[PDB]
């Protein structure tokens, strides 16, 4: 029985102490590691056109500065602002992007380990006819070694970025 | 595919509306109902007797003013402060008893959903050997209807109040 993870600290000082990770080229910081609560912090700019389909709950506290969510929910595409000061809880597999344009801002994001065989979606979707263009599936272990070559070579592979239904090549990276 | 648990919304707003259940006679109010993401903010002033042993971990966001964890940690009677803008990640089973001494405080408390067969247990610990003086296991499934009965039966019996140890009476409530 031990404070596995270390004593409480003050958490405005430790997004201060770690603004310069939570702007690009990151823009990610997780709290601990090694813990079944997934606790991380997103700074900005980012911009991605990715969606994830998360198996379970993600929770949102956008501390600092604003960002949005865009979303599929019931087949419309949908947005969800996080205004500075919002919380929200997203339900398991509902798609999202998040977008934050902010420099300096900051939210709170947790998430739980996946359990093996419990796997992560990555979609992009067709500008022009809203079809899915291309999903990946992953066993997520960490959200930094597992994720940017899964982005890259989506961006890398313009058969990867065909839309099935339309042929349009989806843009990439932006 | 929906937003189960509504839209993103102002939290400290929401904290403001509800400091009538952020203060005795109860204390607690989760934030959504139904969710794997048990959200909870818990006000003041509250002290407990018990300790809880929880079979997964518990986060801490001490929102406004502070509050202060007594622990078990190594067999050694330890405390933890939750000053207010502190974050804390507990381990899963560290035994822990919150005491919440100011008015108008506010924490963020996340915690999951149990898994059937997974249980809770709260416990009492003598004043003056320290010896277990009694552990009641749980099913938790509701935080406001399973544990004040709970408590309330311990209080109650000066038997199970018995230290087995040096047949001290653990004072119950306070
Ligand atoms: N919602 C997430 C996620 O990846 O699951 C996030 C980015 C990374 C860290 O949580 C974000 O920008 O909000
Ligand atoms: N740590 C808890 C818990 O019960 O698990 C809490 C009280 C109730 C709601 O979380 C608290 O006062 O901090
Ligand atoms: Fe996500
Ligand atoms: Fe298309
Ligand atoms: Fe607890
Ligand atoms: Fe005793």
């Amino acid at each position: 029985h031990m404070l596995t993870y270390g004593a409480p600290f003050n958490f405005p000082r430790w997004i201060d102490e770690h603004a310069h990770l939570l702007k690009p080229p990151v823009g990610n910081r997780q709290v601990w590691q090694d813990s079944d609560f997934i606790v991380t912090v997103v700074g900005g700019p980012n911009h991605r056109t990715d969606y994830h389909d998360d198996p379970l709950e993600e929770f949102f506290y956008q501390l600092r500065g604003n960002a949005y969510l865009n979303l599929w929910v019931d087949g419309r595409r949908e947005r969800a602002d996080l205004k500075e000061g919002d919380i929200f809880l997203l339900p398991p597999h509902v798609r999202h992007s998040p977008q934050r344009p902010e420099a300096g801002s900051a939210c709170l994001v947790i998430e739980r380990q996946r359990p093996a065989g419990m796997l992560d979606g990555f979609e992009w979707y067709c500008d022009a006819c809203g079809h899915l263009v291309h999903r990946v599936e992953v066993q997520l272990k960490s959200i930094v070694t597992d994720l940017p070559p899964l982005f890259e070579s989506f961006y890398a592979s313009e058969d990867k970025r065909r839309c099935p239904h339309c042929g349009q090549v989806h843009p990439g990276r932006a």
